């Protein structure tokens, strides 16, 4: 028992992390068959950040102009290209520790481990939620750029996000593995502003499951409510309205305690509108909304 | 910027973590050079576990009845031995994937990585502290014994816990590579009670540095406290007692913050004292107590 913020083992990706410099900038890259991702703003000086025309940048470098390096062994660049907002330059090795891997892009509210790395060598790793805004409550420095987000499914790594940017409010920013930024952010030195956070409300429900399960249930109640109903509730109260994905991925929670998705909704609603009156919920008198119902049923039964 | 519960990357323990098997009994082990390390009662049958004779069982078992797995490879045992709560299977091939390794024994208030494990597959990885009554506050289920803690200095991994037991209060217990378990708990297979648990007020003041380095500061003050009267405090609440060599080691984040350590310490006394007032620090409704000064100089730096 017990449950923790419980991050994928790196090992695959810690495999596949290098260092791409351009003339002075050093930031990450991802090593995966004969090619490496990284942002393309490696590509950039300080006075070209301000406006950058990438395009116009990137027809200037050439080949040569790309240190790649697996620790300080140096992997000659063959090709280069620009898919949106990540670079890709096909190298001469093979990385021989590509694990089987996909590209996904993830949904807001979903979970994955970030490994932190500068000038290529993993520092850290540690579990992030995409943000309804598309932000990331993340842990980076400088030269963090480059450092990837991932789940791992089976022996499957499904990479899903790529850091660019911190904001003002010291959230963070990034694309998933084509280059596309999640939310309105663009790769520019430039101050922007994320739209206003909201309660991710499927991941609060994983989280009562859980609670359930270790005969927490002093929440539960008589009443069910409909789908709209509580999404119209949840609104009001600076929550995410729920999915038919939500619903769904809630289903074995669901089966397992006996307690339907719109009956714990139900409970869940009357939490919001009479709110916690001291009591609390595994401990915390807070409401957890970064474990998924897929790390409630990783941690509450146990996956590779 | 930002601030997060960090592991460190587990790859090079991933490249040691093998599956072992006595009778029906299957947990992790450690493989390092061409010695395998495990909790000893892999040996034990259920009759066995209530009170156990380790030596008696051991004389009983041979080299043939250890099955060790590296994935889908089987690793013949050539020797068995062992050393206080963990058995040392010798086998005939030597890991290639061991990195530089030590074997050290933490401290309460000290933090590691945890690995879990389950057949020999790394299952997650998370962040732990030895409590200062022995226990952990992990995360293992059933099958997780042998998943192991762990520091990582330059490129040096200093094991420092191997996973045993669960107490019924649902905090872990276990021992150090050597052997020796953490507190005054046994592997036995009987419901074990721990002493009284304090927080951690060194890294306390860490963490509340961590969040004025991050923009939280509602809850400093103008004022100042002694070093004795904040410590009558913090022991009134529970909290250990603060050292001048604790001070000492807070001297880096004092002096990136500008705020000296009995000024946070003033405030820390105000926190314990009033309360949160609903307020929150670092997305937090409690004191923090998990996070060393040297973790939050490595995550702010
Ligand atoms: C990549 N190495 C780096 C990582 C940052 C620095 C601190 N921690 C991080 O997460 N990325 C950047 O520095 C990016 C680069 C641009 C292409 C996006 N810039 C920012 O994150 C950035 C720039 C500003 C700014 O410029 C005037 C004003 C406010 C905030 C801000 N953030
Ligand atoms: C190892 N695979 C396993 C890991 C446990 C199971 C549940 N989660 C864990 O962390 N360890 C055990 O099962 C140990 C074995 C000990 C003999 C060394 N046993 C316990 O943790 C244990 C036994 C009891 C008990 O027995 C009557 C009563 C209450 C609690 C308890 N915990
Ligand atoms: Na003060």
């Amino acid at each position: 028992s017990g449950f923790r913020k419980m991050a994928f083992p790196s090992g695959k990706v810690e495999g596949c992390m290098v260092q791409v410099t351009c003339g002075t900038t050093t930031l990450n890259g991802l090593w995966l068959d004969d090619v490496v991702y990284c942002p393309r703003h490696v590509i950039c000086t300080s006075e070209d950040m301000l406006n950058p025309n990438y395009e116009d940048l990137l027809i200037r470098k050439s080949n040569h102009n790309f240190l790649v390096q697996a620790g300080n062994v140096q992997l000659r660049v063959i090709g280069h290209s620009m898919q949106n907002c990540v670079l890709k330059l096909k190298v001469d090795t093979a990385n021989p520790k590509t694990p089987k891997y996909k590209f996904v892009r993830i949904q807001p509210g979903q979970t994955f481990s970030v490994l932190a790395c500068y000038n290529g060598s993993p520092s850290g790793v540690y579990q992030c939620a995409m943000r309804p805004n598309f932000t990331i409550k993340g842990s980076f420095l400088n030269g963090s750029c480059g450092s990837v987000g991932f789940n791992i499914d089976y022996d499957c790594v499904s990479f899903c996000y790529m850091h660019h940017m911190e904001l003002p409010t010291g959230v963070h920013a990034g694309t998933d593995l084509e280059g596309n930024f999640y939310g309105p952010f663009v790769d520019r030195q430039t101050a922007q502003a994320a739209g206003t956070d909201t309660t991710i409300t499927v991941n609060v429900l994983a989280w009562l499951y859980a609670a359930v399960i270790n005969g927490d249930r002093w929440f539960l109640n008589r009443f069910t409510t409909t789908l709209n109903d509580f999404n119209l509730v949840a609104m009001k109260y600076n929550y995410e309205p729920l999915t038919q994905d939500h619903v769904d991925i809630l289903g074995p929670l669901s089966a397992q305690t006996g307690i339907a998705v719109l009956d714990m909704c139900a409970s869940l609603k009357e939490l919001l509108q009479n709110g916690m009156n001291g009591r609390t919920i595994l401990g915390s008198a807070l409401l957890e909304d970064e474990f998924t119902p897929f790390d409630v049923v990783r941690q509450c039964s146990g996956v590779t």
